[PDB]
This record gives C-alpha cells, sequence and structure tokens, in this order.
C-alpha cells in the first residue's frame, strides 16, 4: 500500500520514517520527483535521467558562445 | 596568445581554425574557453574543467527538509 499524501521512495519502497531512521535523506529532483538519497544516488551512477520521468537531470556546465 | 585571443588550450587551434571545420567555441561556467570538440572529449571520462579542475557536472537533485 501507498496511501496518498505519504512521502516514500518509489525504488526501495520505504516510508518517511524508515528512510530517516538509518541516516538517509528525502531528496527531490528538479522535475519534482521524490526519492531517498541512497536510491537516487545509486541510480544516477549509471544514468543522467530521473527514475520516475526519465527527464535528464544532469547539467554539464558549459555552452557555446557566439563571439 | 595575447589577451583577447580566442583559442583552445587543448588542440591549440585558434578561432578561425575552430570555426572553419565545424566546431563551436564554448565556455565552462567558471569562464574557461575551449573548442566544442576538445571539451566534449575531455568530459567523456571525466567531469572537471580541463583548465581549473572545478566540477562542471550539475546533477539536478537536492535534499528536502520535511
Ligand atoms: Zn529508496
Ligand atoms: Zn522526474
Ligand atoms: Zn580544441
Ligand atoms: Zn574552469
Amino acid at each position: 500500500l501507498r496511501p496518498s499524501g505519504t512521502v516514500s521512495c518509489p525504488i526501495c519502497m520505504d516510508g518517511y520514517s524508515e528512510i530517516v531512521q538509518n541516516g538517509r535523506l528525502i531528496v527531490s529532483t528538479e522535475c519534482g520527483h521524490v526519492f531517498c538519497s541512497q536510491c537516487l544516488r545509486d541510480s544516477l551512477k549509471n544514468a543522467n535521467t530521473c527514475p520516475t520521468c526519465r527527464k535528464k537531470i544532469n547539467h554539464k556546465r558549459y555552452h557555446p558562445i557566439y563571439i
């Protein structure tokens, strides 16, 4: 069960209390999707995308300039 | 290499040599300038600015304190 209004990780399926009880943080992507710190971390070792919506959540900080 | 010269510190090509074969001039956010080809290469197996070593990979997630 995953009652609406509750904050849990869609990957490990832990609730808010379980996530914080062992030192993990609640995190959010810029695209608004919530995970525990540890599952999003593993996930991003091997992708630039949000587990939930697949939108890229990296930002190589460089860009063309047009002199 | 006088001030105002636009060139790549990696391949050593100047602004004309860069645009003539289809590369773009680029800049990291720390203000460092490369050709698009050399910078891109450097970032395949690394995530730092080839010039100053600052991390230039901004993964867009953060803690929320509830
Ligand atoms: Zn989790
Ligand atoms: Zn997302
Ligand atoms: Zn170059
Ligand atoms: Zn730099």
